[PDB]
């Protein structure tokens, strides 16, 4: 069925949680290096639309 | 039907990250990422979800 | 069915590969080194050896781009 879709929602939600956490601390040395590392790894591993979906889910979490 | 098993993937990955962050939360500034992560966990998941990551993290820590 | 087991496992292991790649590439800075080692130890407890092997392949895949 749509297993691919359901698998992807879980990926994107976990990765958005990690993104929120790294973002909060991204100006303490050297966590800024891990922030940019994580973002680089997301860009390589996810499609462009998925990456935008991670970033949107992160902002949703960050306004909560 | 299956978002239940979707959820188990989530909580088990989050539990593995939590375990890694707990074992180094005494090396600064990692304690800030440990707290940021617990703060992101609390925001993003219901309390039942949070406690499942916790118990899964305990089962991992006991291995 | 068995399509959901391969599903959950697959989601789990690519996400862990992404985090692994992120940590690996900054592991010389301290104490990011320590969080890297500690992630590797957590993977060793939580994952089987074939799950760990699959995480590392996905990690090399990502690093290769």
């Amino acid at each position: 069925e749509e297993i691919e879709e359901a698998v992807k929602e879980a990926e994107l939600k976990v990765l958005a949680i990690v993104l929120v956490a790294l973002r909060s601390v991204s100006h303490y040395e050297p966590l800024s290096r891990l922030y940019e590392s994580f973002l680089d790894a997301l860009k390589k591993a996810l499609s462009e639309e998925e990456l935008k979906e991670v970033e949107k889910e992160a902002e949703r979490i960050e306004k909560k």
